[PDB]
């Protein structure tokens, strides 16, 4: 469900898939839980209405708010500390669902999910509902423009015959993901083939190992390293250094794309400047 909002008229009533909340026009206080969102308010230059972000985390393209008061991590939130702040909204995406009710009794708390099957339409819905409640539409709408730009950019060197898989390594554990995931985007949105169009799978992905790559012998492998995330000591390069995976058409010609885990994993696509840098690096890998 996208979300809606009507204006009534010093504040909007707002409908989104998780709930309705009545939101004032130009909230001067938001605590924010998803990083891609936190990305588009400064990429709308509204870094003075946050006072609150999940500073444990936070990636090196959103240093600008590492001293923001905390609210928890990427998976923890503190709520002793969301309430101290006194906000007067708070935004979530899909990571942080399960606190809904919780963050809904401190305040009107705005959904900004993601929706794997409708990337793009998701992503504008967030961007411009967001905007909506500044007054920011025609600025918002000028930087999707330059997104879908970028898009169809990186489209047009796409090899139409060529395909890849997507995975995420553990340390011991490889995982498949494919159209419609969570890294769906290399697939649905920049038009790459899959190896496998059929691993369709909630969250956790296929379990595979290194014979199954050689079985589909991917043109191209994206890997999403969480030992990166987690700070382990085995990266993917090691897991991946086989003589299985050596003998595949990625392996042989150096398509074994390690894609950086801070935006991937992390899934900041509903940053205006994180999903230009997400997409420039499939871009900038495939060409």
């Amino acid at each position: 469900l996208p979300i809606s909002m009507s204006d009534e008229g010093d504040s909007f009533l707002v409908k989104d898939s998780l709930g309705e909340n009545k939101i004032p026009k130009n909230p001067s206080k938001v605590v924010i839980l998803d990083l891609g969102i936190l990305d588009t308010f400064d990429a709308l230059k509204l870094n003075d209405k946050v006072v609150g972000v999940p500073a444990k985390n936070l990636p090196k393209y959103l240093q600008q708010f590492k001293n923001k008061p905390s609210v928890g991590g990427v998976q923890q939130v503190d709520f002793e500390a969301i309430n101290a702040l006194k906000p007067d909204l708070i935004i979530i995406s899909g990571r942080q669902s399960k606190f809904y009710d919780k963050l809904k009794e401190i305040a009107p708390t705005l959904f900004v999910g993601l929706d794997n099957a409708n990337f793009l339409s998701s992503f504008e819905n967030n961007v411009l509902s967001v905007a909506k409640l500044y007054g920011l539409e025609k600025e918002a709408l000028e930087k999707i423009s330059d997104i879908k730009n970028e898009i169809e950019k990186a489209k047009s060197i796409v090899d139409e015959d060529k395909k890849a898989l997507i995975i995420l390594t553990n340390s011991n554990k490889i995982s498949a993901f494919g159209p419609q995931s969570r890294f769906g985007i290399i697939h649905d949105v920049l038009g790459i083939n899959a190896v496998d169009e059929n691993i369709k799978v909630g969250t956790h992905g296929k379990s595979i190992n290194s014979e199954f790559i050689l079985e589909k012998n991917p043109d191209y492998i994206f890997v999403v390293d969480r030992n990166v995330i987690l700070g382990n000591k085995e990266r993917a390069q090691g897991i991946l250094d086989n003589a299985l995976v050596a003998k595949t058409k990625a392996a042989q010609n150096k398509k074994i794309i390690y894609l950086d885990p801070e935006y991937w994993y992390l899934a900041s696509g509903n940053g205006l400047e994180s999903l230009k840098t997400m997409i420039l690096e499939i871009k900038n890998a495939v060409k």
